[PDB]
């Protein structure tokens, strides 16, 4: 009963967390290369705790000379989920995945007409990375209508030398649905049948990077992915090359932790109609220390704004709970997260400091309750909260 007063007020700042970040790929027209350019991070998840990112950067230039749409600035959302074919010896992986367009607020080509139904998709991959050679083989199916891919990669050269999740961003977002209002701004379709080339470098921090060129283009029905790989300086002992990353990544929201998001999304929904306003947010983050503007709170919605409507639905603030405990955060973001509490930056968070941020956060909290809360947490017996301390409060199971 003291223990949710955590994972309430929690939840509050990794929520906070979450609309401070840029989780989306970032869109913008190319004008120079009659194209687009691109920007994501990605997080992959350490099997032993821990996070590592990878930083996108992405080129699409279209093949054949057919004038294509050039979009204003938007986003796609995407929600990989990885799984095994139990029936199947050799290395695999199962992909599902679903992919919006969004990020244009409220107020056709002829390339849509051939993503109308269902679409059978094969992916060939010839790859290099630190001269471990290897070669991946792709196929399934992608109907556009709902944003939804289903395939399975084979490693055609027996065991891949990398952990599958970093190929899954290489392994056809001419699949991503864009809403009504957004369908001007589908370059992918739009280029499509004749193809763009797709050139992206992507850079794991504290360790190597890939070099990637694709070819995605119609052969005859078939929506096809051809990849060439390079990566270059990766460690031989680090996250990569050492498989030390969760292939499966946790996809269950108990009955309870949804209930402990909305005890969270109620703090910001001041006046309980559901929705979060730019207005509920800047109330919240001002009692918690930040001073953001107008201007910042609009784009933080946008992040996870979804119907583009410019509030934070329920719904669309459960997606990114969900979203923010599937993924580990950063040690600087747990540390920007500590520092919310720790507002002396000594590295503990005080009895006296923990009552600053729960009764400015508009909580009774009388002096014996504020201990209990500390006591919760304090394992080392100090009577105050330290940041590995910290790290327990904000996990799962
Ligand atoms: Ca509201
Ligand atoms: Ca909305
Ligand atoms: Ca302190
Ligand atoms: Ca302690
Ligand atoms: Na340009
Ligand atoms: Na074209
Ligand atoms: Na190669
Ligand atoms: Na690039
Ligand atoms: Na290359």
């Amino acid at each position: 009963s003291s223990r949710r007063k955590w994972n309430k007020t929690g939840h509050a700042v990794r929520a906070i967390g979450r609309l401070s970040s840029l989780e989306n790929v970032y869109i913008k027209a190319d004008k120079q290369k009659n194209g687009i350019k691109a920007n994501f991070k990605i997080r992959h998840n350490i099997e032993d705790g821990g996070v590592q990112l990878a930083y996108h950067y992405q080129q699409n230039t279209p093949i054949g000379d057919g004038p294509v749409l050039l979009p204003d600035n938007h986003y796609l959302s995407v929600q990989s989920k990885l799984s095994k074919d139990p029936n199947e010896k050799r290395d695999h992986m199962v992909l599902l995945e679903f992919v919006t367009a969004a990020g244009i607020t409220l107020g056709v080509s002829k390339g849509e007409e051939l993503f109308t139904g269902v679409v059978p998709i094969l992916v060939e991959l010839d790859g290099d990375v630190n001269g471990h050679k290897f070669s991946v083989s792709g196929e399934g199916e992608g109907d556009a209508t709902y944003g939804k891919l289903t395939l399975k990669f084979i490693c055609t050269t027996g065991k891949l030398p990398v952990p599958w999740p970093t190929l899954v961003t290489t392994l056809v977002l001419c699949f991503s649905r864009y809403p009504d209002h957004m369908k001007q701004h589908d370059f992918f379709k739009s280029a499509m049948p004749e193809g763009y080339i797709q050139e992206r470098t992507i850079f794991f921090k504290d360790d190597g990077n890939y070099k990637t060129r694709a070819e995605v283009k119609f052969e005859g029905d078939t929506l096809v992915n051809r990849i060439e790989l390079k990566g270059i300086d990766f460690k031989e002992d680090g996250n990569i090359l050492g498989h030390k990353l969760e292939y499966n990544t946790r996809d269950q929201l108990t009955e309870e932790q949804i209930a402990e998001f909305k005890e969270a999304f109620s703090l910001f929904d001041k006046d309980g109609d559901g929705t979060i306003t730019t207005k509920e947010l800047g109330t919240v983050m001002r009692s918690l220390g930040q001073n953001p503007t107008e201007a910042e709170l609009q784009d933080m919605i946008n992040e996870v704004d979804a119907d583009g409507d410019g509030t934070i639905d329920f719904p669309e603030f459960l997606t990114m709970m969900a979203r923010k405990m599937k993924y580990t955060d950063s040690e600087e973001e747990i540390r920007e997260a500590f520092r919310v509490f720790d507002k002396d930056g000594n590295g503990y968070i005080s009895a006296a400091e923990l009552r600053h941020v729960m009764t400015n956060l508009g909580e009774k909290l009388t002096d014996e309750e504020v201990d209990e809360m500390i006591r919760e947490a304090d394992i080392d017996g100090d009577g105050q909260v330290n940041y590995e301390e910290f790290v327990q409060m904000m996990t799962a199971k």
